[PDB]
């Protein structure tokens, strides 16, 4: 049993179950949302074609890595040959499979060479190497433009960056003139129209009035809502003390289950009239048995005691935090309002994506939301949402649903669909929240059918798809002509990082 | 192929590899940190003994569930017995295993019945059903008192609750007089000594001066530090413009890498002098080729540009957040200071647990930290930590290490050990951060040997352990007398929720 040298893993390379080699051309780093935007958009393509340096480590080109891999295959084939004087036919399958991978690798290397040598007369590939802030090559742009499962979205930050590199955004909204298009390169020229401006100027207005953010835990909210219908002087006392306690219990229960059923319908059966042992919650029990309150206790103390006696601690366990509530107490600056503006925009963009990838609508939601009165109205509802500590996402969904037909949808979004958007929004926003620029993001869904894949932490297209478009059908693929279709016949656009087929050739001992 | 009725899963029940049946008596819900505390501490024991209603769903007692399980076993043995006139030996293993389990289950049921009927004259069990705010039964207390792997900790919230139910806490600190010990039940009577008070009154003092929390992202922190060496009027301009740029690039690179290498040493090779294609970052390139800044730009604009030209976006990806930094900009009320006090206390309690559980010390750390000058000194260092945006945990660890011998430790805590405590603190605090009360928590380590286990989302003791102690060992266990030892001979105190031998009879 000789030890083989063919690597289990190679950048850009995927071997399917039928021993077909697929090279995945990267667009940007990431899994579902791209980690590169604006000026760095081209970095993965630069690396693929030429190599590049990252934190002092050289990342080599596809051609370099595939030539290394070829050398290793050739060593394995030689090693089989020498070992076949001693076991004349014991390695026949493996030798054939290895040669077939070698032939396919050599063909891909040739295709890269020929693209650069013969089919780049416009320097559309060479500009990755030589341009100041390069562009995606035209074949990648055409792939993106025709994708069914990945879309770019373009937002409006106050200090917008002109070097957007995704030209066919699904969601797009009016932007300022970038500072980089002005002579001093110091500040953008603002527009006083559209979604971004309405959000910013509503959340933190020219008069500098801070917008309070009154976010409460579920428990503090319930208690607060209930106590708004009482006043400080109210007591549980006098001859009608039991009627007053019953009304309190009833009000507290109603508010609590109202808030819980939003998250889970099981809680519609929650009751506060009894402890878990079936003991009646009444005045004597709370005052004389448990000794937690008395006749002169404030209503808020009565509430605390009722809840500690009747509600399991599992009910206060929080939902993961929304991106809208990061711990701040108020929106007290233009920067803060810009940050929140971008979050609202991003949520709208995620709804748009969900609607496009599920074939619910083909509209640019940003076009509707940029128009009056929608821009103003959404900003006002979100601002009010913050001052009430309400959930922001359903404010957006309700407005979308009220206007569903104008946004190109046949029906309103279901509760289920709303929760799906919310989870994608939360996860993607958390991945990109430390981006230097929020002007655009590329969002892929590799659980859906389409031309864009996830592989090795790159959002990618099939190299052969790219190659045929970039060379305008002038160089047909020969033996590789059905590889593209074979990759689509797979069960997922999320592809494995290592190649199990290169390990499981060996299992016959 | 007859279809068996013996369940794969039953509350409180665990079957080991040798077909021994263990009933786990629950203490509180959770896995490592108990979710019930104070006045609801008893809820799992209430349910085990009597059943209870939870959010409108009835939960059945152990006896009820085990009787149901027994009926199902009896149906499975009948189904085999009638079928064994027609295939005399075809079911030999399953029948024998099922009989071994049934005899055990019956024995456990009789044990529960007798405990309640005859061995509860103290009403130590019955007071679960009766008492206003029940207590743990004495046998559970003794189990806890005797544990090597699970410990209660007791903290000092401003608004402390007198109905603590864990009587033998490892970590304990001075507490106020609970409001529940005062005529109107509305406010505590504060003490003006000890750890809790020093934290609260240092973080938000009587004069109402807010403590700033100056926590920055890595990018904002780098840029701020660099810019502190410059003045607003500074430009990259005039005859020495390239030297000034070089000095800016060198300062920015030194600060960036200084901050990154804390978290990953690979970044010691990071360079800002070239873009990823090898293009020189110089004035002509930034100003005339890319057209991003000019001679009139502020130094902060130069920084942003340099970073966007040279630094991959994966470098800005933040580490996971400490419980100490939740997004607030200042400690500006007594409630905020209480919230942060508690977190510091909980961290000290987790360091204590770690040290007890790893046999590094037996001390109650709260005793030391409650004393002057330690209470004052730790508060002051934490407060200073917040205003600098520094990591709070190592501040605590450094103080512990300066005083390691007085805290009963032979040696200071290693970097490794510190990180282990931090991870436990973070994960456990996040699980309990919405608790109505922060007075006490029960923390179990089921990866360590001891008498407390994790099972079906309950932190538990062996029912036989409890039974023998509650009974004072009168009623000897008969056939079950060595089951307790057998469970210890297992490889983990984390026990599987569904059962191995009752699931895998089906496949073979």
């Amino acid at each position: 049993v000789i030890k083989f040298k063919e690597p289990e893993r190679c950048d850009y390379l995927y071997v399917d179950e039928n021993n077909k080699v697929h090279i995945l051309l990267p667009i940007v780093g990431g899994d579902e949302i791209g980690l590169d935007n604006t000026c760095q958009t081209a970095v993965e393509l630069i690396t693929f074609f030429y190599g590049s340096a990252h934190s002092g480590v050289t990342k080599y080109s596809a051609e370099h890595q595939l030539s290394e891999y070829k050398r290793q295959l050739e060593e394995d084939i030689k090693a089989i040959n020498s070992q076949k004087k001693i076991s004349p036919h014991a390695y026949d399958d493996l030798l054939k499979e290895k040669i077939e991978r070698l032939q396919q690798i050599e063909k891909y290397i040739e295709l890269i060479q020929v693209l650069k040598k013969q089919y780049d007369e416009q320097n559309d590939i060479r500009q990755l190497r030589t341009g100041g802030i390069p562009q995606l090559p035209s074949g990648v742009k055409e792939i993106i433009k025709s994708s069914e499962n990945a879309f770019a979205v373009r937002l409006s930050p106050y200090d917008n960056d002109k070097f957007t590199r995704f030209d066919d955004p699904l969601f797009n909204v009016k932007r300022n003139i970038s500072k980089y298009d002005t002579p001093s390169r110091q500040a953008p020229i603002p527009i006083y129209e559209g979604l971004g401006y309405r959000l910013r100027s509503t959340l933190f207005p020219e008069d500098k009035t801070p917008t309070p953010i009154n976010k409460k835990s579920l428990r503090d909210k319930v208690k607060s809502t209930v106590l708004s219908h009482y006043k400080d002087e109210d007591r549980i006392d006098g001859e009608k003390k039991d009627e007053k306690l019953n009304e309190l219990i009833t009000n507290l229960q109603n508010e609590l289950v109202k808030e819980l059923v939003k998250s889970d319908p099981q809680y519609s059966k929650l009751s506060l009239s009894k402890d878990p042992r079936g003991k009646e919650i009444n005045y004597d029990y709370l005052v004389n048995s448990l000794m937690l309150v008395d006749n002169d206790s404030e209503i808020g103390d009565w509430i605390d005691t009722i809840l500690d006696a009747t509600v399991d601690s599992t009910v206060w366990v929080a939902q993961a935090s929304s991106p809208f509530y990061d711990g701040a107490k108020e929106i007290s600056s233009d920067r803060d309002a810009d940050k929140i503006s971008i979050r609202v925009q991003y949520l709208l963009a995620e709804a748009n994506i969900y609607c496009k990838t599920n074939k619910l609508s083909d509209a640019n939601f940003g076009e509707f939301f940029d128009k009056e009165p929608h821009a103003t109205e959404i900003a006002k509802r979100v601002k009010e949402g913050f001052t009430q500590g309400a959930d922001i996402e359903p404010i957006i969904y309700d407005y979308i649903n009220s206007n569903h037909a104008e946004l190109g949808l046949k029906s309103p979004l279901t509760g289920k669909q709303q929760q799906e958007i919310t989870d994608k929004f939360t996860k993607h926003y958390n991945t990109i929240k430390e981006s230097p620029h929020f002007d655009e993001f590329f969002v892929a869904d590799p659980d859906k059918k389409g031309n864009i894949f996830s592989h090795q932490g790159r959002i990618s297209c099939h190299f052969l798809d790219f190659f045929t478009r970039q060379t305008k059908g002038k160089h047909p693929l020969g033996d590789l002509a059905s590889h593209q279709e074979a990759l689509q016949e797979g069960t997922s656009n999320r592809l494995h990082h290592k190649n199990e087929v290169v390990a499981q050739g060996y299992e016959k001992l």
